[PDB]
């Protein structure tokens, strides 16, 4: 195909980067404006304000609509010059806030939306050249249950470019920085939201996951996060760069400062206005006896995956949550997931390639690749008989580097049938497993601290601990539990990994210089048991930061 | 070339269900001798509600229920050949049978693809011939524990790629109300079973009409919900990992109550306990009881598959009965039937051309009943594109099908998948600005002459769309063929004029007293208000069924 260049792309960098410059203008603007009719406001007591109670007051009347919206705003607008969170507000809001239903679960709550939640009149461009300029005819099916909850979405945040990266940078509206240290990544694909939820600048946020996007900003940044089973909520609406790969699936999930919020938007979301917007999802309505359990867990637990070696204040944080847990009364088990290469090597990695990249790289015909995809566009760009020799030669040393490689060439329909058994006989071995040690929920490290900028793209093997879960499609959440040591951080000098290939060297530098950062640990239940994993969840956040609750 | 295996294969198989047949006979003698008090006629007719009611109570004992009915079956049998396997253990499995348990006492028959312990599922094909299955599969499971007695495993068509019901092994099903015509398939050996009295309850599977095929031909009622209402756990297919047109299993029974009982008893802790994939969606009673009225969209043909006066009698009577009872009743057609048919479905089911599905058939006898579908599965790719161009002039729909059965990559897989999903988004769409309840769909009927529906594939029109489009789907019979339906048959021609409209027409010939049915079809995870519009149809059109 002929070479067109970049000046499309280019064209599209620049309005991009005005829209998100003027969206912010008008958000100023407005915070201007109400600040000047209310002096007597307590900006930084709204702010600081649990969800739950925020709710609360938003119900009674204690606090206006109005008040708390344009105390968000004007946040939102000061954490995102030391973060490029934001690339949108999404300026009918306020159209909403005074149409908001007052009964609403969520009436008068502000949330944040990763950029591929379509929204009226916006462009969810993915960091795309091409779609930049194609606005949303509609708003998604969460957006519309969202508003019809009374909740007043605001801000489009960043993503990294295609999504298909733990980094967040995209050629349109550049790089997010992590609000604890601005030369660390913030994670992804739903960095933005990571970035404006942990400094503060929003109550709750909307992300997706199928690889860890919303639970590695969510641990990179120090907030709580949910992936649920993929099909418990609508995908309805929501922008991707490719379509009908389901051997792998996407789900979607809250984001928030606290484990309660994040059940809260569940409560809100699994409603009779998503099951009849979205006849697919099955109407499973959020169990609160479940959530609401006090009877002790048979909690089954891993130090390490085998395959990619934790960082000292990962695996410290693991234990600490394990000891805590004990004393608590549970019982722990320790647990690993039968043949884990294979899920992440040829399942995962072959279920979300299986057409060899194809479909995602007409995606990038004519724009910028981005640095923190690192040489993803290169690798899936080479012929397939040159991925297979290769993969040969690099098979007796970095046997890693040689599965992932063979496994992103494309096959035959017969292959992926052949795939998509292999998947489905997979997640029942995984179900047997645990059903044979009868565990309640499954303890995990969750990789952290944050990487430096531009190296999740050059650390592959490190998804090893999300991916798992969204191959076997089981609800996965993450709570912040401790903070990286000065002793932490110095054991980074012993770090070698259980390779030494490429993505283990980059991994040893990229999680050094992070004392202070934020660390979490991963819960685990059975497809469909999201209040049973929240419970869990709920659980470990009471016994490590006891002050969120 | 070489057919040693497959004779050998056959000569066993034969054996075994001689056995069965004969350790049946010898159990049900022994029974009658020591209880010939028993009023039997009465306990064989007898709804299965008021048989599981008796039951609970004390009334009949499981032994009176479960010999009666192994009895009846026996005798049934004889004129349909249904029956390929008698569960040996089942009666241990009857003094066992949990006592507070749904089902107690109810013996249930079994698709031959439902695996069950120590016997095999052929599915009528040589290479599973002597390989015994090691578990019982999840839903049976759950059936043994809501106090259920699997008894038997029916007949199904070669390979289950059919709607007729014959294989090698076992031969060939026939439809207890008339012996030259099919049962329908592939849950053929079901349809004839429960349609003659020999089993109160059945299990099928259902990927382009296999449940509510032998349910419209047998005049009994069938279901199938959504692909992942119930658990697929130890189902035996003879392709694996297929998704973009969904399979499922659901019941079968004489009446609609019966269905809704055995929905209501595998929607239970057991079942999502045993396989947590499938989500834990009770059985809600309020939906199913419902007397409210109901928007309900209709039409009374697809524009595909011309229906036979039968059908379109049918499907116009229950329409005036649901318009006199209060309901009100909108015409509608799902947008794009030819694509969603011939490029969808076809593409779906097909996309590797048929090479898994073909290794199951190395070595073995084809089937008769399977007409040609083998011979032009095996087609080389660039012949099959070949003929289709040249067939698309003069016969589109063959053409049609005949490029859909061509291998493709995953990327066009993928591609397929896509549109498969926005394809069902714009039919959801077109539900809502109609704002229907629920939809009433003509179902193809009555019953076609044996080896004919392998001839006549144009006729899953009214099946496959709601595979395609995973809707909850079911069948309820409203009529029997009279002789003015029967002679209208001289005047049919099909749409297309092709060998699918020739056959057919010939094929539901001769067809007097043969029950005629209707689908009801609803959106996906809405069960129980299928349900609830199938009892609205029974109760209207066979008040005597309630
Ligand atoms: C993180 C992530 C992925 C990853 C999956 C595995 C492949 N991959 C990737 N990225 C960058 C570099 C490489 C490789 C480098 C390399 C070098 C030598 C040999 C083989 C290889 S493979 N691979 C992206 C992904 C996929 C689909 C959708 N969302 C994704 N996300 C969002 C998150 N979380
Ligand atoms: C019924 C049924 C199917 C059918 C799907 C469509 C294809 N098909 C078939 N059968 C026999 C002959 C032919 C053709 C003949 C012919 C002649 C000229 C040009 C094109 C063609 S295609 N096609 C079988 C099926 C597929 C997968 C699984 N379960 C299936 N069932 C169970 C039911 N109900």
């Amino acid at each position: 195909e002929l070479e067109t260049g970049r000046q499309k792309a280019r064209g599209a960098a620049t309005r991009a980067r005005q829209k998100q410059r003027a969206s912010l203008e008008t958000m100023d603007k407005a915070v201007q404006r109400f600040r000047l009719q209310n002096p007597d406001l307590d900006s930084e007591a709204l702010l600081t304000l649990p969800l739950l109670q925020l709710v609360q007051k938003l119900q009674s009347g204690e606090l206006s609509p109005e008040a708390v919206f344009f105390t968000y705003l004007g946040k939102a607008w000061e954490v995102n010059k030391g973060t490029n969170c934001v690339t949108s507000y999404l300026t009918d809001c306020e159209t909403q806030l005074s149409q908001a239903p007052r009964q609403g679960l969520l009436y008068g709550v502000p949330v944040s939306l990763k950029e591929c939640f379509s929204y009226k009149g916006h462009d969810s461009t993915l960091g795309l050249s091409l779609n930049e300029g194609m606005p949303s005819e509609s708003d998604c099916v969460v957006v519309q249950v969202l508003k019809l909850q009374g909740a007043v979405p605001f801000v489009h945040t960043n993503v990294p470019q295609s999504m298909l990266s733990f980094d967040c940078s995209n050629p349109l509206f550049g790089q997010t920085m992590n609000p604890w240290k601005s030369s660390k990544s913030p994670g992804g694909s739903s960095g933005g939201e990571g970035a404006l939820i942990g400094s503060g600048g929003s109550p709750l946020g909307l992300g997706t996951d199928i690889g860890g996007s919303i639970r590695f900003p969510s641990a990179f940044c120090g907030i709580c996060g949910l992936k649920p089973t993929g099909n418990r909520l609508s995908k309805s609406g929501l922008k991707g760069c490719v379509y009908g790969q389901t051997a792998v699936q996407l789900s979607l999930g809250p984001m928030a400062r606290d484990v309660e919020s994040l059940a809260l938007c569940l409560k809100a979301l699994l409603c009779e206005h998503l099951f009849t917007l979205d006849p697919t999802v099955p109407p499973l309505p959020f169990r609160e006896e479940v959530y609401r359990s006090s009877r002790p867990l048979r909690v089954g637990y891993y130090e390490t995956d085998n395959y990619t070696m934790p960082s000292p204040a990962m695996r410290r944080a693991l234990i600490e949550t394990k000891q805590r847990l004990e004393a608590a009364g549970h019982t722990l088990i320790p647990f690993l997931p039968n043949n884990i290469p294979y899920a992440l090597e040829v399942l995962s990695a072959g279920g979300l390639f299986s057409d060899g990249g194809r479909s995602f790289l007409q995606n990038f015909k004519g724009d910028f690749v981005d640095p923190c995809l690192g040489d993803l566009i290169l690798i899936l760009r080479l012929p397939s008989w040159f991925k297979r020799l290769l993969s040969l030669l690099l098979k007796p040393l970095f046997p890693r580097l040689a599965a992932f490689l063979n496994s992103m060439r494309p096959r035959s329909a017969e292959k992926l049938w052949k795939l998509q058994h292999e998947i489905e006989m997979y997640r029942q071995s995984v179900i047997a497993q645990w059903k044979a040690m009868n565990l309640d929920v499954l303890l995990t490290p969750m990789l952290g601290p944050a990487l430096d900028l531009n190296t999740p793209g050059r650390a592959t093997g490190a998804i090893s601990y999300t991916v798992l879960y969204n191959c076997l499609d089981f609800p996965a959440g993450v709570v912040p539990v401790t903070t990286v040591t000065a002793e932490d951080d110095a054991q980074m000098e012993l770090y070698k990994g259980y390779f030494g290939d490429i993505w283990d060297i980059i991994l040893k530098k990229a999680m050094k210089n992070s004392v202070g950062l934020p660390v979490a640990v991963q819960c685990v239940a059975l497809p469909w048991q999201e209040e049973l994993c929240l419970r869990f969840m709920r659980e470990v956040e009471q016994l490590m930061t006891p002050q969120k609750q």
